[PDB]
């Protein structure tokens, strides 16, 4: 049966972040909205077809959960797992629902952000709202490009959508954000040569540099994980650019779709807290984290059904 | 004598950059706008030609004086505030405009990045808005913005300083004011209503007759005819930006002509009135929390210093 | 499954609808046609790809089908029911061939139409021809976004295609058509909350009206029918505006696939008959059926092999 | 320079052609239109900015004139001259506004067509409405490219546009419009090589016939005229298919501006008169006019001032 | 289990055709580039995206097949047959690798294409390179539409993809690659039926001649077959002409992909050997073969190791 | 105005070279194809608007010119100069005919060559022949974007077109070809640090070097020369890659359009004879120049004439 999110959405050059937490007594104000998300998807963005693909995928959290529903919980949920490093640190922060809105235009994410908390209004209160979009050729703030080892198709839906192993909430997903911040003027600082060795990869090109020379504290060296099972661990990533020039802030929000957050939250401890041979992820060097949530996706019907 | 990048084509994306100089930065400030040109077009070539990149330089009066000596912009003065019966017109501080625009909002924001890089330490951001094309040229307000606006010759002849201030032939006038919108009370209205407010048909976007028009419409008050009897017409691009999350709802207005007293007379039938009405009713709705006039020379005046 | 015929078409902004009757002795024509149509169809199309999204859909009236085939019949095909309402009449008009042609040019649907007339000059006479064209919003001849409650993907496939039911069609589908005229000086005297009460929906914003405020005599609150288990059910509609300046003539051309007639004839029953709650569908005061035909439209496997 | 009209269109690839004729009394409602016509093209227009390339230009007829303006009249002015040839005969039919309407979509012409008879319904009588596309590679009804040797640029403002010949009205031209019905069973029963001998030029890849191989009864012959200056004369044309399936009508909708009929008139002549070398344009073997009038296309300027 | 190579790709204008063979000790730097054409194709592709729409396939050859790997070999796998017609030659070149390398742009094609020969210099010897584009209107170097009956969707997944007849090697595919020359002069003084009559279609229209008027030694005619059940057999094409004016060189570059090569080479023989109807295809008379190689396209994830 | 021929063309992403001798007895057979080579350019490239972009250039040598015509030589015009630098070689070989044919797709452009090459079998010889194309992002065989600094609009007008220093050809202008082949393997062994200083601008943002920093033997340096009226000197330019891989061959095609050769000719000296401040441009070391011709391209009505 079940029809997941549009959590595979395709390639989108906008997106909003929306980060909230429920106010006490707001939890019926929600569930009603979360049984509308989708036909306010579809008033939207059904008027700009094609072009549009506006999509908009829901998270709970782990202490909105038990507010909101009771019976069965998805078996990864928990609240963010505060990471304290050697040198970083992975902070935790308050949010009970996200809304990671995609299209090819702004207008059509801050239309449907629009009438999300139009709803809400009163029951909620934001905790982070980002206004995301593509630079240039699929390029982040550090000039790399970013998405390339994405999974595609068939390993998309394997690698991200809960299936029988959790079978009363197969077509979800976990979802974790944290937003990014860079110090800019000290990355420029490096050649390109220094900046490809945090990497791993070529800058102009987008070569993986080879196993002769990549340095296992590059950041590609660390997020690469093989299970068990020999095969690789991977995740789907739609990280956006952020910024104003004005107060020099300039970011990448990072969002990490996968089946159970334990493939996740690997990465992150090999990129914070380091391995045998090395210390912490050089990418954090340039980059602090100042939000992280975890959220659960559910499948589209279970939304419908309220 | 060829003038800035005022009549661009439309572009759907949008960075407004104010700022003020600190004291001592005069000279980074000259380096820069003799360098804005180049910037435009190393940021700007390799996404052609959907790219449609184009910053427009603009500096106020006080600013001018700063930086320059010798002859003045004739119409080039600070924001008139206008302290109007019910409606006040702010003026805020305000030495540089950026007007930034093209297709793309990342091309805005990678030519914002490089010239406030060069001005880091010189100057203080005063002011930063991200604007985005709603749907089908439509505004916060929901009704399509920019139809009457001047083309190709009609344009030229209505903005770009002529033989009236020969000195700056190619320049204009820009101002601009940040509004922001109470939504709430404007969505309580009947969209008959609305119509009455604006003077279009809201979905169709035609005018209304004369015969039904308020003398209160907005398109009633900023149509001005002059003693010759022709009209007098601004060329502008406003953008709608905004956050939901602090339910803030704007429209950035930018206006462009020849000489200020056009688009300084448009503003004073909004907030003063005329004999036949107390002022534009569209300020019930929207208030201005921003105001500054600016001077966008030709360009040989900025690549020659 | 069997292949389809493209029924699931994308949003085209073009069509061409062919009505026709099968004259004495045309049978023979009509059959080699049939089985020629799919190859038609890609002659004309191939060349425009992907731009093109050029799609023919063939369908077979109640009694063509008797003079055509022998053999068993579709389960639920029979002519399309006269309802004669208190007020509004949904009248019944001949019609043994239906080509639906679609695509994103008005050209293409020419060239395609042009080819099919071509070989069956001689066997048929034409009853209805209209050439359709969306408004650049999905907008309708109203004003009003029209297709935005569609199905998409698998529950579009549950509610359109014959499956286990009548397994010896499978993959077809029941179109039913109907010409509307307009009076637009009527619908133009009203406001726009008038409008919205007629319909059930906002205009500008498309949202819908919701449920303690949306009159039951609105067209969206009549159309709405639950099935057996309380679960709605659903038809995939592609209405397209057409009309002439000259003769004041301003239509909306009404098609509905559905995978039984019963769902489509029981939304008409409450449009023109009523309900306890509802004398007639609004909108029907602003709309004139002049065309009432239902056609089987069948696997394109059946077309392919006969 | 004096602003005239968007008679110089790009490309577009949808067109309505509208004719009619003033009642009596009406003429003070078509002045109020003419006056409004400007502001109407961009009402409409506007919102769909750039892809719509919406444009009308509005012609006016020699009769229609006098009954409209005040004092002098442009030069070229007259009725269409029937020209009753030993062959073929180029009919003239009644016409006082021309509607030259083009876009890139059908919806916006039609949008556009509605306004403005909307403001006329009861001053006016329509005469001729027709719908027109592009077939995908600029050709027309007999299947050969339509358009190649129209001038661009400088050459076209000086072939099309009244200068100090008339100042009064520079920024004007002179429309010809003729609709034209083909036989297109007769046309198809040519082998290409023979339909190439009627235009002048190949049929798939357009290439001019060498001097020395094209028919001097070739359209292609018969159409290109020199000045007595030794220059070619040069007209302007947007000829546009159109047609219905059902009713065997293949059409193509003749429009052409000119700086003065003299130089469209005289190519009408060589067409259906002959000349010393030739009885007639073989292409009206296959062509039948069904209209003709002639209208004067003022500047814009002109228009606004009423 | 398996995901295919983009052997079903989108319509694509521009495509390299590069086919090598190893020389003596290359294997290994072989087997590491194969391994990596996976993760090259998204390194150059990705940036490109949606437009891009660069695709690489990876085929590999029987003799060369015997020097890589050990363990079963593909079921249909086996050296290019020549055939030796009555009048036409269908020749057998040499060729141990193939990469069909498809984009929108031809500068991805080329850029990829780059990559691969820079890993592989020293370890392999060029035999054939072609740069191909697709006429505007998906027409071919004699002026015909070139795709039309190509199977698509799941039908072609059905006739294209090796699947439980050979499971060790499902989601493999057969190419046949051949590169013809065509003389231009010859074919252009047809008249417009003629060709159509060579053909089996309508030049301008694409439609099908009538099976009643259709000859028998037409190329649609000869590539018809159907199997024993009397279910029809299809092949994909991607047909892509090419050329240099200079060198009256007028090419169409042949490429077909199969499930078994039993089906493609049936045609083959049809075209060059004739049928009781026809001494040989028509479209011969105006087209020389002057390569052929055959090699199977595995799954993507059996080069992944 | 005269017109003059598509010299300031649009952003396209395909180009043929096309340089050709004319034998023996071939003056009449090319003066035929040069009078009808504009009306092959609309023949081909109408029917593929508007993303055609398909323009045609045509050239002539010195020496050639001499055969075809009589009459006056425009001023410049003269054999490529060999320069015989200390290091460096800038050669000269043979070319009497130049065709630089441009479009947004290379099918187009090869299309027109066929046409034009057909007409002058028997007549000319090749000399050369090469099919160029962009990388997706305006940049060159080196990796850097490449054209960023040519001349706009009327400045371009004004450094290109030959005008009343020469009034009898007005229009035309003076290209300059040159094949170069880059040893890349050489190139790629740089640190991108050292690259930006041997071109003068920065490889990822194309940011000209500050004068400070700027390398007097950068080839940005060398080719920035004032003129005696102290504002610069332009050329036009539009540098296209070729190559194959099979070959290892990788290339820059050089072409330059100047209303004087004097200006091109002196950015030449600088590159291979150099300055007081600069042995030669350093882009030298990296690319080789194996062919060298000069061509007078006239205005277009110079060619229509004949
Ligand atoms: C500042 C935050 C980040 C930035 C700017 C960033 C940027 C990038 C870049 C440039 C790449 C290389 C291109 C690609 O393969 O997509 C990459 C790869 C990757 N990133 Fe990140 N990243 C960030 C954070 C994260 C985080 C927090 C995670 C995981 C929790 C992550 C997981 C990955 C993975 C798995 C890969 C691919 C491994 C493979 O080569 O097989 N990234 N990222
Ligand atoms: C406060 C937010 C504003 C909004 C949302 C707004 C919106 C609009 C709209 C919808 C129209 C009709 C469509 C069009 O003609 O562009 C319009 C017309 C116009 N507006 Fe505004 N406007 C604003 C502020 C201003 C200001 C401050 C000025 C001048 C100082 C101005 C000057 C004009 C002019 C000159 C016209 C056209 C008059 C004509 O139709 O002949 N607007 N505006
Ligand atoms: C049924 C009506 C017509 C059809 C189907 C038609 C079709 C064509 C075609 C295929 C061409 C060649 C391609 C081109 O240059 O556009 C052409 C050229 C031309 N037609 Fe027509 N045409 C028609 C009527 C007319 C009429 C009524 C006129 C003038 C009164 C006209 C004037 C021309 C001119 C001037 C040319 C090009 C001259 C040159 O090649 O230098 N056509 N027409
Ligand atoms: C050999 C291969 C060549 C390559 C790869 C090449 C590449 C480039 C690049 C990357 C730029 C900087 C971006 C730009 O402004 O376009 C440039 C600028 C330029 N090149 Fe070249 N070029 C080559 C040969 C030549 C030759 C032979 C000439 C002149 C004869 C020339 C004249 C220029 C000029 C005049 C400029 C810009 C001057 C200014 O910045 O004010 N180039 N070229």
């Amino acid at each position: 049966e079940p029809e997941p999110q549009m959590v595979l959405s395709p390639l989108t050059s906008a997106a909003i972040f929306l980060v909230v937490t429920i106010d006490s007594g707001g939890e019926d104000t929600v569930r009603d909205l979360l049984s509308d998300v989708a036909s306010l998807e579809r008033a939207v963005g059904f008027r700009a077809q094609p072009d549009g693909r506006l999509s908009c995928v829901t998270g709970i959290g782990s202490e909105a959960w038990d507010r909101l529903f009771s019976g069965a919980r998805p078996a990864g949920l928990h609240p963010f797992r505060e990471l304290d490093g050697p040198v970083h640190r992975a902070v935790a922060t308050p949010g009970d629902l996200l809304f990671h809105i995609r299209a090819s235009r702004l207008d059509l994410c801050f239309a449907l952000a629009t009438e999300i908390m139009g709803r809400l209004r009163g029951a909620v209160t934001p905790q982070d709202e980002v206004h995301g979009f593509k630079y240039f050729d699929e390029r982040d703030m550090l000039g790399f490009v970013d998405g390339t080892e994405n999974p595609t198709g068939a390993a998309a839906r394997r690698a991200v959508l809960v299936g029988a192993e959790d079978p009363a909430f197969a077509g979800g997903s976990y979802a974790v954000v944290q937003k990014y911040l860079h110090d800019i003027d000290a990355w420029e600082g490096l050649s390109v040569e220094a900046q490809e060795r945090v990497i791993g990869r070529r800058k102009m090109t987008d070569v993986e540099l080879s196993d002769d020379v990549k340095p296992a504290d590059s950041h590609v060296a660390l997020t690469s994980v093989t299970g068990p099972d020999g095969s690789d661990l991977e995740i789907l990533r739609d990280n956006m650019p952020f910024g104003s020039v004005g107060r020099e802030e300039f970011g990448t929000y990072f969002i990490g779709y996968a089946r159970t957050p334990e493939v996740t939250e690997t990465m992150l401890e090999r990129m914070f807290l380091g391995t045998a041979s090395a210390p912490h992820d050089r990418i954090l060097d340039f980059s602090t984290a100042v939000t992280g949530s975890l959220f659960f996706t559910p499948a589209a019907d279970f939304l419908e059904d309220l």
